[PDB]
């Protein structure tokens, strides 16, 4: 009974709004209108059809982590007796970035195929905004005076403009660049100062550090302790000292207090410890916030709180009952297979007929540093907490090849969390080559609910690196009331 | 109550061998003897203390398959910018097998060090042999007329004295090597002829193929029609042609009939279609049997059969009762990490009192192919005999970072095999780089007896080659009573 233009309006095609999109298109037959703000990547907007994933995020990011370990494999292969010119032996940046736009543009070409032969299904390029619960309009500009558009009619609102990086906010904050910038730099940086303890910034220093021409170095610089908050202890204490090995210097318990230009374009940078420094790029990666905060929001009554956080119920609902909002803006777990899911599953809950929620418990999840860490459910430090007795299994070697190639800072780690009552496993934490691989298939056992009865059964693949998961029998220590014990009660 | 001078004689200081010998001598007190032929690897014996997999099997064979990678890295970081001299580019193969040697050299070392500390556990160099069910005789050689060294009395014997390469027997079978010569040639050969279809062959294809010196060829010649036998069949049809263009020319239905030196010390070699071409080295890859057939078994009174192999009951015994066999002389499944199960649930069997017999289905299985393959339990065609109803997911895609590297033929590939009544996952097959890796996660969830639910119903690593484990809901066909069927009935 068509009463409106659409049955769907999505406000940002990123990774939640196109799966969103889509599958309410093509296997529902519903009317979709989705709106983002260009078409193709770059700058000043970065973000495109396709989203913060294929333009400025995971995609790009992994093809630029891949180059930079082609240091550390050129390294490597002169013990395995590769005679080559270690002179001539610097990487061209530019020939990066060019391979890299000529990839995240093929993408962005591949989706405009979509629309065009998809049916039911338009593409809207503008800025979106509502007016009140079935009303989308789209404008030139984020200016809310700016010209209008198109007004999207319409029955459901999909929200998924995702997240924004958040900035320093000192005398100086104008001159840092960001994820976004850092993709389209014309020169890779001599020196290099990535302040940040996140995922992003460590993932974003292996790349700088890769890529640096000749005499330059990279400085991570992190205002707390240990870098990367809410991963294993043991490994990011490693991975600290691998960092330090493939020649990131960090520093801790360091804030810039200040940035003024200098002469010749580089950043003079003063710090808490009275320090100061000249650096040619400076990059923040220090948190990445929603961004509601242009949709006009409180205008259709939709429900706003922690920095922007579109306040929604399990099953991806606002305030408004016809209103949804799905991935980053949401600010539950911040990946792409999340949002992926969650609009999905906003798909089958409303037009489907089928209802249901995301899992957000054990999630695998990954960090392309060099070298990289998987990680799937919890920490010891929140399982001692929620858990009476818990066993912690931990396992630390050096492949062999490691001996031949030079590589013997490249320590291989895993480590298992238990429920001591019946050894289900809680957690599971890896850090070294191979690691994003093997947690996928680790992450699948820990939803079928996976004891340490049945990693320690399985007969191993020889040689392999994850063979070590089947060979960890006695815990190394426990935790009964959340407190570290030597051995138990 | 101490009647005979030993709890356990080993023959054989393998995989199998040393696992029980060590578990018995620690963890239940036996008194155990343990006999092998040399103490460090090397011609004209190669096996060693450690077994066939430490010093001419699975660890200098990945170490050297590693070095073969750098072959197709060093090309792949040209297309992230990596500028450097590709004229002053071949391997010095006298560095890798230098380095190979120092590592295998270091472990057979670290073995010794196991011995002299370790109590009731000792190692006695020559060759075994059975006088009756309670006596082991060892000699200086295998001819039975030999000097005598020790005559072990002893309550237990477990035969783990592995497996042999089989010689093709033709005029000419004399001047080919085998995986135990290839591992201490002193030259990397220009012109090279892998005969065989077996992993081995494959795995060695790919060394030779990365160490050929310049305007050197590998032919890889298979007596029958698709290598790989027992592996699933769209899986040895990518490699086979992934083979083709890392440089490898394939050829099939061709057996040599007659190999003559030549004047430079090459090999002529005569096939069945009549050709005749020369080749610097020429090696056997057509399967392993049982060494047997100088333990004088006949005497003692155990139980021989198909091409050696020891006939042994689910708990590793022999037609005499205080004797046991463990690993490859029973010719099973011939891996490393079965053996050592093996040995593992003899020791628990015999002296832990809890008796065990080890599972053999669905084990993970792995080819150190470029590119490698990672395989468990059973293929799509005995699938379909097995099993009333069967389906076959299947998934084929390109790594984004090959548009950039220039490795276009290199396709990942993931096969799931599943019994259509209850969505049970049966089987797995894996081909590209981390497949060996992703498997061993995989063979966890299949000894929990995983339902295709249990994969499509996990969150994503985004991103990663594992996460099209995930993204496998539709069945590409269908088995109902063995026969292949577009759609289900
Ligand atoms: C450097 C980096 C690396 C990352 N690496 C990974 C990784 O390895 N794995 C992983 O799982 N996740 C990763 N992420 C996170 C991932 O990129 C996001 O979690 C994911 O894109 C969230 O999907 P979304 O649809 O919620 O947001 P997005 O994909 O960002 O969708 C938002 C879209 O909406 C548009 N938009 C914004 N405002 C408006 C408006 N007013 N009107 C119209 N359109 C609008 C934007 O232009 C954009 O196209 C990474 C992020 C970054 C920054
Ligand atoms: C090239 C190659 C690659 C391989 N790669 C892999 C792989 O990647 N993964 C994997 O799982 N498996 C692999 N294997 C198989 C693996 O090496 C064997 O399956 C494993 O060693 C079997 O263990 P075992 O104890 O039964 O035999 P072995 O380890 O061979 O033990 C036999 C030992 O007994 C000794 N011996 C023999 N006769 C006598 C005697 N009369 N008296 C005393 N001692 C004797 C031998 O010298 C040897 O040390 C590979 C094999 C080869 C040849
Ligand atoms: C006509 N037509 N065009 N397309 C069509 C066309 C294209 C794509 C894609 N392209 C890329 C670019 C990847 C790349 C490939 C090669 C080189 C570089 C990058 C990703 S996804 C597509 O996505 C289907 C899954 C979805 C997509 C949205 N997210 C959810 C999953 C559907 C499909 C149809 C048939 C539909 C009939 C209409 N009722
Ligand atoms: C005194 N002492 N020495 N050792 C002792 C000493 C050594 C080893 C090994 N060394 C390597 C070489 C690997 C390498 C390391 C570094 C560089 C190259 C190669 C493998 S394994 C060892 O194996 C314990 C597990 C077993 C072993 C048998 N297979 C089964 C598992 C026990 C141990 C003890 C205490 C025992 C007290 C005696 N009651």
């Amino acid at each position: 009974p068509m009463s409106r233009a659409y049955d769907l309006v999505v406000l940002g095609a990123g990774s939640g709004g196109l799966e969103a999109g889509w599958n309410a298109a093509v296997t529902h037959k519903k009317k979709v209108a989705v709106v983002d703000v260009q078409a193709t990547h770059g700058p000043p907007l970065f973000a495109a059809l396709g989203g913060t994933c294929v333009n400025v995020g995971c995609v790009p990011k992994k093809l630029m982590v891949t180059g930079a370990q082609y240091m550390d494999l050129i390294r490597e292969s002169g013990g395995f007796g590769w005679e080559m010119d270690r002179e001539s032996l610097c990487p061209n940046w530019k020939t990066l970035i060019a391979a890299k736009n000529k990839v995240v543009n093929s993408i962005n070409e591949s989706y405009k195929s979509m629309f065009a032969d998809t049916e039911g299904l338009s593409f809207h390029m503008g800025f979106g905004a509502l007016q009140d619960a079935h009303t989308v309009v789209v404008r030139k500009s984020e200016d809310p005076h700016s010209d209008v558009l198109e007004t999207l009619d319409t029955e459901y609102i999909l929200i998924a403009t995702g997240s924004w990086p958040t900035r320093l906010g000192v005398p100086g904050d104008e001159f840092c660049i960001t994820s976004n910038e850092a993709f389209y730099l014309e020169d890779a940086p001599k020196r290099m100062l990535c302040v940040g303890g996140g995922y992003i910034a460590v993932e974003f220093a292996g790349i700088f550090n890769g890529y640096k021409p000749c005499g330059g170095y990279v400085d991570l610089c992190y205002r707390g302790d240990l870098i990367l908050r809410g991963f294993d202890t043991e490994v990011r204490k490693s991975l600290t000292k691998q960092l330090g090995a493939n020649g990131i210097r960090v520093r801790t318990n360091l804030n810039p207090t200040k940035i003024t230009k200098n002469e010749d374009g580089s950043n003079h940078v003063h710090f808490n410890d009275g320090t100061e420094e000249d650096y040619d790029q400076v990059m923040l990666a220090i948190g990445r916030v929603p961004r509601s905060q242009a949709l006009q929001l409180d205008k259709a009554g939709v429900r706003t709180g922690k920095n922007g956080a579109v306040q929604v119920d399990a099953y991806s609902k606002t305030s408004v009952d016809n209103i949804y909002a799905i991935g980053d803006v949401t600010n539950r777990v911040m990946l792409t297979p999340v949002a992926i899911n969650e609009g999905a599953a906003f798909v089958e809950t409303v037009f489907g007929g089928k209802p249901r929620a995301t899992d957000h418990t054990k999630v695998a999840c990954a960090v392309f540093s060099i070298p990289p860490i998987g990680t799937c459910g919890m920490t010891e430090e929140e399982a001692a907490k929620n858990y009476e007795t818990v066993a912690v299994y931990a396992s630390s070697f050096t492949p062999l090849m490691h001996n031949i190639s030079g590589s013997k800072h490249k320590e291989f780690m895993i480590r298992i969390i238990t429920n001591e009552s019946n050894g289900e496993v809680l957690g599971v934490h890896m850090l070294g080559d191979s690691a994003p691989e093997i947690i996928q298939s680790v992450g699948i056992c820990m939803k079928m609910g996976a004891k340490i009865s049945d990693f320690h059964s399985t007969i191993g693949v020889h040689p392999t690196s994850a063979e070590e998961l089947c060979s960890m029998r006695t815990p190394a220590y426990f935790y009964e009331s959340g407190k570290r014990v030597e051995k138990l009660s």
